[PDB]
């Protein structure tokens, strides 16, 4: 089975739009779910060349699987956010794991960034397996920093330098 | 039978066009009834990125029913206008009761808001039932406040608090 | 057989640019008669969301049959100016009479104006007729006022307040 | 006592702004009284080239004392609307029949006109009697035409023709 | 003493700026409270021609001293919103009832309006007194309707309809 | 066999673009003959809502067979040039006479011009016979006015006024 | 004294507009005399580069004394219309005769063309006369081709080529 | 003495282009410190109506003495970044205290926040205890997520809660 | 067999396109050769109405066989230069003769022009064969003038005037 | 076997899109790979008419092969920077030589360009070789010029001379 | 005495625009002498940044006495013309000669052009003999090339190459 | 003495535009040397948050010294090309080591970059032995590859790295 990343197109924005909880990984574009096609297209023009942020779909035996990007790229403190969403069915096969590899590779190794972060729901225990098997390490918990579902909850944020993923590719 | 929102999209203002009395819920964008259809979509275009409002179809089965939408939501305050149009044979079958608790839902456990408000014709009986079953309460009476059908009406003010929906789920 | 109105779309230019006296009910517009096509549209588009027209298409059986009109409203002395055109097969069936009551219903019962106002050719005793059966007054000659055929022609204007109309349906 | 017209520049906008009744001369361009000058200034440059209307300041021995204007010029039915607003101070000294007969000139003999009109008061005795006086008559009333300090008016239209003003100059 | 009022003009920004509580009289305009001098420029040039609003300073003695104003004015329910901010220096001392008085007499003598309404803070005895001197009537109770230093508080909605003011001058 | 006329639209322009003499009616559109296709276009497009020209396709038995206009419209000197150019092969049948008849009614029963003039080649017998024949008259000889097919030509004005053209039908 | 030409400057139009013949040159910018001076500066601006017009002023010892112009400059037909105004006080001095020949030299000289022509009213003995003596010939009549102070006028074609200035001088 | 805040006014670019650590603050602006003064106006102009963003002058006995802000307000979460700089000469005088409860009293009473949060040098043991006695906790470390001077260094970020502030004033 | 010319048109830039020496009668428009589709059609774009050039397509049989035209085109020293390319299986057989005497009849006949001026390659004996057969005549040497396959070569200019061509037909 | 070049056109863009290393040769318009189409359109057509560069597709028996191009041109110097990629499978079949001759010849024989210039990787030994044999010399190394792949990388540059290019062919 | 050259600024314009011959020297910008001031700004502004041509004051001792210039610069075949124009008054003096030197060394020495050319009438032999001793060869006559003050005028192109002027310095 | 450096603001144009080899530093701006003032200007406007560029002012003991800059900024491979000009004046005095040195502290220290490059004469002696002592090194030659006063001429290139920088300070 192979997993491969591509550009993030613009005909692919229909797959995004259909996505679940895409929100949760353009929080930097919109804050109120549910924006219209049109809505997301607009913001996709208005972002062309925009040096801080990549994002790329992720595709397995050749059909999309999901979404991975490095947004907020700060080219003087050299680091990014790392987020990744998988369409459910695509979930438990180590698909997020592969994928996740192949964005931590472009941030490191193509990009030339010092440092990777990401935030997780503390109660998220498989998304953080995973990220520590990737070598992410627990950086800090914000306490009561989004309001998910009716209560607020707390995320912690993870990451990983450069010089650990070179050392162990 | 599945009841779900989706956004109002672009390519659904034909079914909002032919709805009976679609005026009604759109009273902040236009005045006079019997809007054009490059009327509605020139507003619909003008309205994107909007965050006062969110717009919504509801599906029944699969098939476009009606339109639910939070207006005027006021960020400061934490406050929006709920308003609910059903296509006429969707009407009586518990359609309205279910739609109207996904967008409390929406406004309440994802948006966040603190108050939510209503305005009815203080003659609709059969509505404020509905609204009232859904944990509404009347808060005030606006006296010949709307001109319709050759008369003025008196129009009921209804609201509902998110920590009473909260409460109550 | 039904009669009904429907707001004059973009769509439906091509039926308003063949009707034969078309430029009589457009006279805000343009003076020339025989615009072009895309005179027409350019002008439409020009007044989408202007608030002192309101412009329909008079169907029959679910056929255009003409277009009925009120411009020239002012919101401040409550009052318009009412103008028709029916096809030439579908005069003398009486459809001018209940084309003109919805038009009527719409300005008195919904937009509620005061008072609506017609002109008509002095010669045009048919016309007169109607408009007078649904309770228009002859309000004032207007003298060689359109110059029309090669000759200046006098105009009658017309009127009727909302009090009447309410009171008698 | 010299008495002349002199077209209104942009620079006199802010006269036209000062006089007590100046929205009851520029009624085809706004209806909200007491617009503000950038409103005015605006309406003044979208209006630059319109062939539809020539406006003028009244001068008197060299002072701004008030506007005439021909206004809805037709250049197929050879009409136009005339008006007329003399500042308070410089009224009943006869320079409104001067600057009246100075308007008449250039729409009979510069622009060829055929008929001009004009809406006044039924109330407004000394005007009637100064538009009569200048070769005007009666045409007709429009009755509640104008809401005007709380309560409906009656306005009389008053008309004039080239071949009446060329015979008596 | 003199009371007038005057549109509010473009150069009229800065005296508006100054005013201590100026957002609550422009909470169509803007939700967050001390936005710069050119966010308030940008908002009054984008509502030039907005027939839903007529603002303007009240002048005592020929120095500013306040606004008053009528907004969300509909022309089909023939209402508006009244409000009004008066220096604090120039309160206590009869002018906002006269200042009232005279937008008031705008709104039902002017622009021909059926109903008046304003929202009052249902602590604030001494704005009730002065509404109620004027002829508004309490219409209900907004229950927790806005967040003010630090918790919701209740406001009370007021209404005037324009036969009881044309029956009282 | 039917003649009339229609207003030259947009999707007309292909059939004027192939006439052989159509530079010869588009004098005041541009000087260069074998304009491109996207010029001409470009042409019409610009001189929409243009008040000085009126152009028209002339039909016979419901084909397009030449065209017809009345540019330099003066309104101030209620005067035009007639133009006119017919498909070779609907020559002398006399389609030009009767599409020049409807054109001329067009100019002096709706238009209500005073004059309408037109430019004639000298050594044109044919044409000139035509334009007698409807009631146009000599004015004068423009000397060498034109350079074609290599020499400096003679025209002649011709000219009819309204009164001879009413009087004559 | 010094006779010269130089362009007309966009600086120079508050001369021109306060000029009091000036709509008789300027007959093909505008047709309702007494534009404002934003009318003409827009005029002016639409009008750099057109290739079709030169326009100059006329100094006299150092002072604007007029205005002399070539209009409907046609490159293929090599002719253009020459028009000048003179101020009245300059007037019956040679000033006329002294300007004109400078623009005949232009034309003839610089922009080689090879005829010119003007229109001057049949009754301007004065006019002609100088024109007959710079070699212009009367070319037709005009019939009723202005309306002027109240009737309507003849005007006298005359011209001149290019051969006959240069073998003259 | 005393302490105010006002917004940061467009006129108030010069102040803040001279402040030594101006960048500091405007991080969501630009990367590259020392802009030029027509980089910060153009930000300045496109970030305004931001909803993001309110930014102020501190100003202390009627000088401008630094800036404070809020950045990255989301409505949803209810939270916002607090962030401050004080101009050296203020600096150990109680200033900062002084601005940030301000600022802190805009953000929880008048915004209605939620959550508000700063970031911190570890090594600014000054600012840490200032920012303890107002209320905020520290959260959690940023680990070498600045590159400043030639080092990268690590940063702790701190966090209050509406509930406390209002708890205590 | 026929030859004609028809204008260049927007949707023969195909074929322009492909040609394979079509730099060298666009020298003017760009000096790259191997210019992208979109350059040579946006550079139309930009020269229509441009009466310095009238480019032509030159049709044999009906079939598109080259393109000739008329660039520089100076209306006050009445010259321009002439500029032909023929695909090379319609070179030898009499076409470029036919074409480049129907432009030569273009410029002299139609556009009046005085002289008519060329560019040919000192070693090209064919081509100045047939120039000269058309009356062009050599003017003069232009010394290392294009860099063309690696080395400088030498043009000739040619030329005629309207008197011989005429003269000659 | 037949190898020529044509211009990359617009609607090539697909082909480049897909090509795996198409980033390094696209080095001056974009920095982060994985760059989308339309980012890639969007950048094509802002370098249109662009004298700087010059880029080519690469055409191998009719069927597209790779891209050759000649970037950062400079007039005054006379020199451009040559870069290519050739599609993987046709690679090692000597395309890459002839392709770049064809690019040599362009730059040299077409452009009259003095000096050519190339980067490679240091380790690129095959590139170096076909570089060395079109005549290419190394001219110096850029160290650590370039991250890739998770490491700096060393350049050589290398450089021909027209001189050379045109003595040998 | 000093003698430079700068660039042509914006602000030398009124200089340019005064000078006696200046259309001479700008044939390619515009056919009409005696453009206006602001025809002359919109040209210059819309060449700001052409490569084709450079154009400079000539100061003498400081103070602007004339200008040269360097146009149709074509990089391809590395040629341009040069033109000159100096005041009356500054000429005889040996003003053209170290001017010129001056425009030759940009030309040779910096721009790197190959060949320089110029256009001169035949019958001026001081221009002439300036630019033999200068280095300049007549290469051709360019016959009844000018239309000047009432006929047509031969040209003698002259030019110069690099490698001469390089080797005299 | 002090030295500081400040951004280049557009006030500074003037300064800029004044420099003798002020085009050695903007040559990827412009090739022409001897650009007007407002050529400079629009190419200012036209890089404002160019993220590739960093330019700045030298100032010493607070007067106008001279600029350096950083420009060809590269993120991803973490370089910029270094470049300097001191007035003449203030040249031999220690000006350029301490300029160079502050720049050389904000690419390393501030921007975070890895490698700064810059190119020389090579018979610059007194340039590259300051740029030695400031740890530059010789990393290699660009044969002929500026041609400068009429001659080709050769560069070096020379860098340093941050480790090194860092590790001398
Ligand atoms: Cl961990
Ligand atoms: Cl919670
Ligand atoms: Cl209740
Ligand atoms: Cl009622
Ligand atoms: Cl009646
Ligand atoms: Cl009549
Ligand atoms: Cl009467
Ligand atoms: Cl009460
Ligand atoms: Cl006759
Ligand atoms: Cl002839
Ligand atoms: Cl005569
Ligand atoms: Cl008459
Ligand atoms: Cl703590
Ligand atoms: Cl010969
Ligand atoms: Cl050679
Ligand atoms: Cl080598
Ligand atoms: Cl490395
Ligand atoms: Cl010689
Ligand atoms: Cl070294
Ligand atoms: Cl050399």
């Amino acid at each position: 089975h192979s997993v491969k990343l591509r550009p993030l197109e613009r005909e692919d924005l229909r797959y995004v739009h259909q996505l679940d909880n895409n929100a949760s990984v353009m929080r930097y574009w919109f804050e109120e779910p549910y924006e219209a096609f049109v809505e997301l297209s607009d913001l996709y023009d208005k972002h062309i060349h925009d040096q801080s942020e990549r994002r790329f779909v992720v595709e397995c035996d050749g059909e999309k699987a999901g979404l991975v990007e490095l947004v907020e790229i700060n080219h003087v403190h050299r680091r990014a956010e790392f987020q990744i969403i998988i369409s459910p069915e695509y979930q438990g096969k180590g698909l997020a794991t592969r994928a996740a590899k192949l964005a931590m590779d472009y941030g490191f190794t193509v990009l030339n960034l010092y440092k990777l972060y990401l935030i997780v729901d503390k109660e998220n225990e498989k998304a953080i397996h995973i990220y520590r098997k990737l070598g992410f390490s627990v950086e800090g918990e914000l306490m009561h920093e989004f309001f998910i579902n009716g209560q607020y909850r707390n995320a912690i944020r993870m990451c990983i330098f450069q010089h650990q993923y070179l050392a162990e590719h």
